[PDB]
C-alpha cells in the first residue's frame, strides 16, 4: 503493498520518523518573481524545442525516455546516466539570447536552491546532534540541472506503479546515478495544472531500496513546489514520478560526479597521451618517443576514452545541442583532431610490432591487446546502436550519427574502422 499520502494520518509520522532526509518547501516559500521567471523559461525552452527524449540503454535495450530533457550547467561539464553522456548547455558562470536567458534563469534557480539545501543540511546536522561545513557546502554545490518534460495525454498507456498501488508512473523507480557521494538533489516541480493518491495530481514517490512491505510515500506536487533529497537518501531510497492530468516540467539540480567528466579533464588526458608523440609537426608520419608497455597501454586507453566517452557519445546525439548552443562545436572538433593523431599512434605501434626481439614484441601485445579488443567491441555496439529501428525513427534534427566513421577506401585514415583482422593477428602472435 500500500502507500500513504497526506490524506492518511500515518503519512506525517512515516515522514517525520523515516524520511527526515526528505524536505519539501512548498510554492509559498519561493518568490512569485522566481516562479514566473522559472516557469517562463521552461515554456521558452519548450517552444524553441530544446528538450528531447534521450535514446538510452536499459537491460540491453534501446528505449526512448518517456520524458523530454535538456542538461544545463557549468561549461565543459557532463552528466552520464543509462550509458548516455549529456553535455551541458552552458549557464553564465563567471569567466541564442532567448535560450541564453533561460540558462541564466536556471542558474538563478540553482543559486537559490543551493542556499536552501545548505540551510536544511545545517538544520539536519543540528537535529542529529540531539570539516562539517566543508562536506556540507560540497554536497550542495550543484553544477548542473537536468530539466524534464512529459505531456501524459500524449502517451497511449502509462505504466502502473507495481508495488503500492500508486497508479500511473511517468518515471519508474530508480536512484539518480553519477552523483557525488551523499550529495543532495533539489527539484523544482512545475505542474502546468478518494482511495489513495489523486490521479490528476503529480507526485514524487519514495520507497526504501529492496523493500516493498514498508508502504511507500507519495508526495503531491503542485505548481512551484520544491523537494530536496539530502545526504544518503538518494542511495538508500528509490524514487519514481507519478503522473497527473496536465503536462509538467521539472528542474533537477545535482552535484554531478565529473572527475572524469569535464572537457578540461579529457583534454588533459589527450595531452598526456600525445606526450609520447614527436610533436614537431602534424603529419601522417607519427613517431613515438617510447615503446615501454605502460605508456603504450596508457595511450591506447586514452584513445578509447576520447573516442567512446566523448566523440561517439556526442555524435550519437546528432548535434541536438547545436539548436541550443555552439559551445561544444570547437572542443569536439579539437578532440576529434586529437583522436585522429591517436589513430596515427596506434598505427605506429602496429608498425613497430610487425618489424624486434619477440620478448619485447610480446610485452607490447600484452599491454595493448585489451584496449584494442574493447575498441573493436565498442565500435560494433555503437555502430549498431546508431542503426537500431528506434534510432532510425528519430527526426533529422536528432538522427544519431556514427562519428567518427570512414570507409575501407578512405586513405586519409591509416587504420580501418573494423579491427577484427588486426586483433586476430595480434592474438595469434602472442600464442606463437
Ligand atoms: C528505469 C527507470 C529510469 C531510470 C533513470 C535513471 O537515471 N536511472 C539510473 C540508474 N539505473 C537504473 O535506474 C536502472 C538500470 C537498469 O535497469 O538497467 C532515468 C529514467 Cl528517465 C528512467 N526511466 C525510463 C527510461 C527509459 C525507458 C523507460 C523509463 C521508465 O521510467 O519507464
Ligand atoms: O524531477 C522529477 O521529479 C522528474 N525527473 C526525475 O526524477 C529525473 O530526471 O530523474
Ligand atoms: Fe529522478
Amino acid at each position: 503493498g500500500s502507500h500513504m499520502t497526506p490524506k492518511d494520518d500515518e503519512f506525517y509520522q512515516q515522514w517525520q520518523l523515516k524520511y527526515p532526509k526528505l524536505i519539501l518547501r512548498e510554492a509559498s516559500s519561493v518568490s512569485e518573481e522566481l516562479h514566473k521567471e522559472v516557469q517562463e523559461a521552461f515554456l521558452t525552452l519548450h517552444k524553441h524545442g530544446c528538450l528531447f527524449r534521450d535514446l538510452v540503454r536499459i537491460q540491453g535495450k534501446d528505449l526512448l525516455t518517456p520524458v523530454s530533457r535538456i542538461l544545463i550547467g557549468n561549461p565543459g561539464c557532463t552528466y552520464k546516466y543509462l550509458n548516455t553522456r549529456l553535455f551541458t548547455v552552458p549557464w553564465p558562470v563567471k569567466g541564442e539570447a532567448e535560450i541564453a536567458a533561460a540558462c541564466e534563469t536556471f542558474l538563478k534557480l540553482n543559486d537559490y536552491l543551493q542556499i536552501e539545501t545548505i540551510q536544511a543540511l545545517e538544520e539536519l546536522a543540528a537535529k542529529e546532534k540531539a570539516q562539517d561545513e566543508v562536506d556540507i557546502k560540497s554536497r550542495a554545490a550543484y553544477n548542473v540541472t537536468l530539466l524534464n518534460f512529459m505531456d501524459p495525454q500524449k502517451m497511449p498507456y502509462l505504466k502502473e506503479e507495481p508495488y503500492f498501488g500508486m497508479g500511473k508512473m511517468a518515471v519508474s523507480w530508480h536512484h539518480d546515478e553519477n552523483l557525488v557521494d551523499r550529495s543532495a538533489v533539489a527539484v523544482y516541480s512545475y505542474s502546468c495544472e478518494l482511495e489513495g493518491r489523486d490521479p490528476d495530481i503529480w507526485h514524487v514517490g519514495f520507497k526504501i531500496s529492496w523493500d516493498i512491505e514498508t508502504p511507500g510515500l507519495a508526495i503531491p506536487l503542485h505548481q512551484g513546489d520544491c523537494y530536496f533529497m539530502l545526504d544518503d537518501l538518494n542511495a538508500t531510497h528509490q524514487h519514481c514520478v507519478l503522473a497527473g492530468s496536465q503536462p509538467r516540467f521539472s528542474s533537477t539540480h545535482r552535484v554531478a560526479e565529473c572527475s572524469t567528466g569535464t572537457l578540461d579533464y579529457i583534454l588533459q588526458r589527450c595531452q598526456l597521451a600525445l606526450q609520447n608523440v614527436c610533436d614537431d609537426v602534424d603529419n601522417d608520419d607519427v613517431s613515438l618517443k617510447s615503446f615501454e608497455p605502460a605508456v603504450l597501454k596508457q595511450g591506447e586507453e586514452i584513445h578509447n576514452e576520447v573516442e567512446f566517452e566523448w566523440l561517439r557519445q556526442f555524435w550519437f546525439q546528432g548535434n541536438r545541442y547545436r539548436k541550443c548552443t555552439d559551445w561544444w562545436c570547437q572542443p569536439m572538433a579539437q578532440l576529434e583532431a586529437l583522436w585522429k593523431k591517436m589513430e596515427g599512434v596506434t598505427n605506429a605501434v602496429l608498425h613497430e610490432v610487425k618489424r624486434l626481439p619477440v620478448e619485447q614484441r610480446n610485452e607490447i601485445l600484452t599491454a595493448i591487446l585489451a584496449s584494442l579488443t574493447a575498441r573493436q567491441n565498442l565500435r560494433r555496439e555503437w555502430h549498431a546502436r546508431c542503426q537500431s529501428r528506434i534510432a532510425r525513427t528519430l527526426p533529422a534534427d536528432q538522427k544519431p550519427e556514427c562519428r567518427p566513421y570512414w570507409e575501407k577506401d578512405d586513405a586519409s585514415m591509416p587504420l580501418p574502422f573494423d579491427l577484427t583482422d588486426i586483433v586476430s593477428e595480434l592474438r595469434g602472435q602472442l600464442l606463437e
